[PDB]
Protein backbone atom coordinates (compact mmCIF):
# COMPACT_ATOMS: atom_id res chain seq x y z
CA UNK A 1 0.00 0.00 0.00
CA UNK A 2 0.97 3.67 -0.38
CA UNK A 3 0.00 5.83 2.62
CA UNK A 4 -0.71 9.55 2.57
CA UNK A 5 2.66 10.15 4.23
CA UNK A 6 4.42 8.04 1.63
CA UNK A 7 2.55 10.01 -1.08
CA UNK A 8 3.83 13.29 0.34
CA UNK A 9 7.39 11.95 0.63
CA UNK A 10 7.22 10.87 -3.03
CA UNK A 11 6.08 14.38 -4.02
CA UNK A 12 8.99 15.88 -2.05
CA UNK A 13 11.39 13.48 -3.69
CA UNK A 14 10.15 14.32 -7.18
CA UNK A 15 10.58 18.06 -6.56
CA UNK A 16 14.08 17.49 -5.15
CA UNK A 17 15.49 15.72 -8.20
CA UNK A 18 17.30 13.17 -6.02
CA UNK A 19 16.55 9.91 -4.21
CA UNK A 20 15.12 10.04 -0.67
CA UNK A 21 15.07 7.29 1.95
CA UNK A 22 13.11 7.52 5.19
CA UNK A 23 12.46 5.23 8.13
CA UNK A 24 10.50 6.17 11.24
CA UNK A 25 9.95 3.99 14.28
CA UNK A 26 7.37 5.39 16.72
CA UNK A 27 8.03 3.72 20.07
CA UNK A 28 4.51 4.66 21.31
CA UNK A 29 3.24 1.63 19.35
CA UNK A 30 6.34 0.26 17.48
CA UNK A 31 4.83 1.22 14.17
CA UNK A 32 6.98 2.18 11.22
CA UNK A 33 6.78 4.48 8.23
CA UNK A 34 9.17 3.65 5.41
CA UNK A 35 9.98 5.33 2.10
CA UNK A 36 12.51 3.41 0.01
CA UNK A 37 13.15 1.71 3.33
CA UNK A 38 14.90 -1.32 1.83
CA UNK A 39 17.02 0.52 -0.73
CA UNK A 40 20.69 1.07 0.01
CA UNK A 41 22.08 4.55 0.57
CA UNK A 42 25.60 5.76 1.31
CA UNK A 43 25.81 6.46 5.05
CA UNK A 44 28.63 8.97 4.94
CA UNK A 45 29.36 10.25 8.45
CA UNK A 46 26.19 8.81 9.91
CA UNK A 47 28.38 5.69 10.22
CA UNK A 48 30.19 7.38 13.09
CA UNK A 49 27.36 6.37 15.39
CA UNK A 50 28.09 2.68 14.83
CA UNK A 51 31.85 3.20 15.38
CA UNK A 52 31.37 5.14 18.60
CA UNK A 53 28.84 2.57 19.80
CA UNK A 54 31.24 -0.29 19.06
CA UNK A 55 33.90 1.36 21.25
CA UNK A 56 31.30 1.91 23.97
CA UNK A 57 30.52 -1.80 23.79
CA UNK A 58 34.23 -2.61 24.22
CA UNK A 59 34.29 -0.31 27.24
CA UNK A 60 31.74 -2.52 29.00
CA UNK A 61 34.55 -5.01 29.68
CA UNK A 62 37.32 -2.40 30.12
CA UNK A 63 36.39 0.30 32.60
CA UNK A 64 39.28 2.44 31.71
CA UNK A 65 39.10 2.15 27.93
CA UNK A 66 37.50 5.56 27.35
CA UNK A 67 40.44 7.20 29.14
CA UNK A 68 43.00 5.41 26.93
CA UNK A 69 45.21 7.88 25.06
CA UNK A 70 45.66 7.66 21.34
CA UNK A 71 48.53 9.47 19.61
CA UNK A 72 47.57 12.00 16.93
CA UNK A 73 50.35 12.49 14.37
CA UNK A 74 50.57 15.08 11.62
CA UNK A 75 50.11 12.28 9.11
CA UNK A 76 46.76 11.31 10.73
CA UNK A 77 45.04 14.56 9.73
CA UNK A 78 42.64 14.14 6.80
CA UNK A 79 40.16 16.54 5.20
CA UNK A 80 38.12 17.68 8.19
CA UNK A 81 39.68 17.60 11.63
CA UNK A 82 38.45 20.51 13.70
CA UNK A 83 39.25 18.85 17.04
CA UNK A 84 42.13 16.49 16.21
CA UNK A 85 44.27 19.18 14.59
CA UNK A 86 44.62 20.87 17.99
CA UNK A 87 46.17 17.68 19.37
CA UNK A 88 48.70 16.84 16.69
CA UNK A 89 51.93 15.57 18.30
CA UNK A 90 49.78 14.94 21.33
CA UNK A 91 47.05 12.54 22.41
CA UNK A 92 43.26 12.27 22.70
CA UNK A 93 41.40 9.71 24.78
CA UNK A 94 38.85 7.36 23.19
CA UNK A 95 36.13 9.36 24.91
CA UNK A 96 37.50 12.58 23.40
CA UNK A 97 37.70 10.92 19.98
CA UNK A 98 34.12 9.61 20.28
CA UNK A 99 32.83 13.05 21.28
CA UNK A 100 34.76 14.75 18.47
CA UNK A 101 33.54 12.24 15.85
CA UNK A 102 29.91 12.47 16.92
CA UNK A 103 29.49 16.11 17.87
CA UNK A 104 31.87 17.81 15.40
CA UNK A 105 32.06 15.07 12.70
CA UNK A 106 35.88 14.99 13.01
CA UNK A 107 37.21 12.52 10.44
CA UNK A 108 40.59 11.91 12.10
CA UNK A 109 38.66 11.01 15.24
CA UNK A 110 36.48 8.57 13.28
CA UNK A 111 39.61 6.97 11.82
CA UNK A 112 40.98 6.42 15.34
CA UNK A 113 37.74 4.73 16.38
CA UNK A 114 37.91 2.49 13.30
CA UNK A 115 41.52 1.61 14.11
CA UNK A 116 40.59 0.78 17.71
CA UNK A 117 38.08 -1.72 16.25
CA UNK A 118 40.61 -3.31 13.87
CA UNK A 119 39.49 -1.60 10.71
CA UNK A 120 36.19 -0.97 8.90
CA UNK A 121 35.26 -4.63 9.22
CA UNK A 122 35.35 -4.33 12.98
CA UNK A 123 32.56 -1.80 12.79
CA UNK A 124 30.57 -4.16 10.53
CA UNK A 125 31.24 -7.01 12.99
CA UNK A 126 29.74 -4.94 15.81
CA UNK A 127 26.68 -4.21 13.67
CA UNK A 128 26.24 -7.95 13.13
CA UNK A 129 26.62 -8.64 16.88
CA UNK A 130 23.66 -6.37 17.59
CA UNK A 131 21.47 -7.91 14.92
CA UNK A 132 22.04 -5.54 11.99
CA UNK A 133 22.62 -7.73 8.92
CA UNK A 134 22.54 -4.80 6.46
CA UNK A 135 25.11 -2.21 7.57
CA UNK A 136 28.54 -2.40 6.02
CA UNK A 137 31.58 -0.25 6.56
CA UNK A 138 34.30 -0.86 4.01
CA UNK A 139 36.60 2.16 4.10
CA UNK A 140 38.01 4.81 6.41
CA UNK A 141 37.28 8.56 6.22
CA UNK A 142 37.11 10.46 3.98
CA UNK A 143 36.79 7.84 1.22
CA UNK A 144 33.75 6.25 2.89
CA UNK A 145 31.94 9.40 1.67
CA UNK A 146 32.44 8.91 -2.09
CA UNK A 147 28.71 7.99 -2.26
CA UNK A 148 28.86 6.69 -5.83
CA UNK A 149 25.47 5.61 -7.14
CA UNK A 150 25.14 1.83 -7.15
CA UNK A 151 28.23 1.24 -4.99
CA UNK A 152 27.42 -1.04 -2.03
CA UNK A 153 30.46 0.08 0.00
CA UNK A 154 29.67 2.00 3.17
CA UNK A 155 25.90 1.66 2.81
CA UNK A 156 22.86 0.60 4.73
CA UNK A 157 19.09 0.82 4.36
CA UNK A 158 16.82 3.26 6.17
CA UNK A 159 14.92 0.37 7.81
CA UNK A 160 18.08 -1.26 9.15
CA UNK A 161 19.58 1.93 10.47
CA UNK A 162 16.41 3.02 12.26
CA UNK A 163 16.17 -0.40 13.98
CA UNK A 164 19.80 -0.23 14.99
CA UNK A 165 19.62 3.34 16.23
CA UNK A 166 16.62 2.36 18.36
CA UNK A 167 18.42 -0.63 19.87
CA UNK A 168 21.50 1.53 20.65
CA UNK A 169 19.79 4.57 22.15
CA UNK A 170 16.47 3.29 23.58
CA UNK A 171 16.99 -0.47 23.78
CA UNK A 172 19.59 -2.74 25.28
CA UNK A 173 22.29 -3.16 22.67
CA UNK A 174 24.59 -1.29 25.05
CA UNK A 175 24.82 -1.31 28.82
CA UNK A 176 22.85 1.33 30.67
CA UNK A 177 25.79 3.66 31.32
CA UNK A 178 26.97 3.34 27.72
CA UNK A 179 23.50 3.97 26.26
CA UNK A 180 23.25 7.11 28.38
CA UNK A 181 26.65 8.29 27.18
CA UNK A 182 25.70 7.75 23.53
CA UNK A 183 22.49 9.67 24.03
CA UNK A 184 24.35 12.53 25.77
CA UNK A 185 26.77 12.70 22.85
CA UNK A 186 24.01 12.73 20.20
CA UNK A 187 22.04 15.38 22.11
CA UNK A 188 25.15 17.59 22.03
CA UNK A 189 25.64 17.40 18.29
CA UNK A 190 26.65 20.75 16.79
CA UNK A 191 25.90 20.04 13.15
CA UNK A 192 22.20 19.16 13.03
CA UNK A 193 20.02 22.27 13.26
CA UNK A 194 19.35 22.53 9.51
CA UNK A 195 18.48 18.84 9.01
CA UNK A 196 15.83 16.73 10.78
CA UNK A 197 15.64 19.28 13.63
CA UNK A 198 14.58 22.02 11.19
CA UNK A 199 11.42 20.11 10.30
CA UNK A 200 10.22 19.46 13.85
CA UNK A 201 8.47 21.59 16.38
CA UNK A 202 10.91 23.51 18.49
CA UNK A 203 9.57 22.02 21.72
CA UNK A 204 10.76 18.52 20.72
CA UNK A 205 14.22 17.33 21.73
CA UNK A 206 16.62 15.76 19.21
CA UNK A 207 19.89 13.88 19.31
CA UNK A 208 21.27 13.28 15.85
CA UNK A 209 24.21 12.58 13.59
CA UNK A 210 24.44 14.16 10.15
CA UNK A 211 26.42 13.05 7.15
CA UNK A 212 27.35 14.35 3.76
CA UNK A 213 29.46 13.30 0.82
CA UNK A 214 29.77 13.44 -2.95
CA UNK A 215 26.68 13.21 -5.16
CA UNK A 216 25.15 15.89 -2.93
CA UNK A 217 24.59 13.24 -0.31
CA UNK A 218 22.85 14.72 2.71
CA UNK A 219 21.89 12.44 5.62
CA UNK A 220 20.68 12.61 9.20
CA UNK A 221 19.79 9.95 11.78
CA UNK A 222 17.98 11.01 14.93
CA UNK A 223 16.40 9.94 18.19
CA UNK A 224 13.54 12.30 19.04
CA UNK A 225 11.63 13.06 22.17
CA UNK A 226 8.42 14.79 21.06
CA UNK A 227 6.52 17.06 23.45
CA UNK A 228 4.30 14.67 25.39
CA UNK A 229 4.91 11.61 23.16
CA UNK A 230 7.08 8.47 23.44
CA UNK A 231 10.37 8.75 21.56
CA UNK A 232 10.79 8.33 17.82
CA UNK A 233 13.70 7.19 15.77
CA UNK A 234 14.00 8.81 12.32
CA UNK A 235 16.44 8.17 9.50
CA UNK A 236 16.52 10.47 6.44
CA UNK A 237 18.99 9.76 3.59
CA UNK A 238 19.22 11.79 0.38
CA UNK A 239 21.51 11.50 -2.62
CA UNK A 240 21.61 13.06 -6.08
CA UNK A 241 22.67 12.06 -9.60
CA UNK A 242 25.61 14.46 -10.16
CA UNK A 243 28.93 14.07 -8.31
CA UNK A 244 29.20 17.80 -7.62
CA UNK A 245 25.63 18.37 -6.46
CA UNK A 246 25.07 20.76 -3.54
CA UNK A 247 23.90 19.67 -0.10
CA UNK A 248 20.13 19.71 0.49
CA UNK A 249 19.57 19.72 4.22
CA UNK A 250 16.22 21.40 3.54
CA UNK A 251 15.00 18.18 1.91
CA UNK A 252 15.71 16.31 5.16
CA UNK A 253 13.89 18.99 7.13
CA UNK A 254 10.93 18.68 4.75
CA UNK A 255 10.88 14.91 5.19
CA UNK A 256 10.90 15.28 8.95
CA UNK A 257 8.11 17.83 8.74
CA UNK A 258 5.95 15.41 6.71
CA UNK A 259 6.63 12.62 9.21
CA UNK A 260 5.77 14.86 12.17
CA UNK A 261 2.54 16.08 10.54
CA UNK A 262 1.58 12.44 9.92
CA UNK A 263 1.81 11.25 13.52
O1 LIG B 1 32.68 19.06 3.96
C1 LIG B 1 33.77 18.74 4.83
C2 LIG B 1 35.08 19.09 4.15
O2 LIG B 1 35.16 18.45 2.86
C3 LIG B 1 35.68 19.35 1.85
C4 LIG B 1 36.71 18.63 1.02
O3 LIG B 1 37.60 17.98 1.92
O4 LIG B 1 34.69 19.89 0.99
C5 LIG B 1 33.74 18.96 0.50
O5 LIG B 1 32.52 19.20 1.17
C6 LIG B 1 32.00 20.51 0.96
C7 LIG B 1 30.70 20.65 1.72
O6 LIG B 1 29.75 19.69 1.26
C8 LIG B 1 31.78 20.77 -0.53
O7 LIG B 1 31.30 22.10 -0.72
C9 LIG B 1 33.08 20.57 -1.29
O8 LIG B 1 32.90 20.80 -2.69
C10 LIG B 1 33.56 19.15 -1.01
O9 LIG B 1 34.81 18.95 -1.66
C11 LIG B 1 36.26 20.50 2.66
O10 LIG B 1 36.34 21.72 1.91
C12 LIG B 1 35.25 20.56 3.79
O11 LIG B 1 35.70 21.34 4.89
K1 LIG C 1 28.90 17.23 -1.17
Amino acid sequence: QTSAVQQKLAALEKSSGGRLGVALIDTADNTQVLYRGDERFPMCSTSKVMAAAAVLKQSETQKQLLNQPVEIKPADLVNYNPIAEKHVNGTMTLAELSAAALQYSDNTAMNKLIAQLGGPGGVTAFARAIGDETFRLDRTAPTLNTAIPGDPRDTTTPRAMAQTLRQLTLGHALGETQRAQLVTWLKGNTTGAASIRAGLPTSWTVGDKTGSGDYGTTNDIAVIWPQGRAPLVLVTYFTQPQQNAESRRDVLASAARIIAEGL
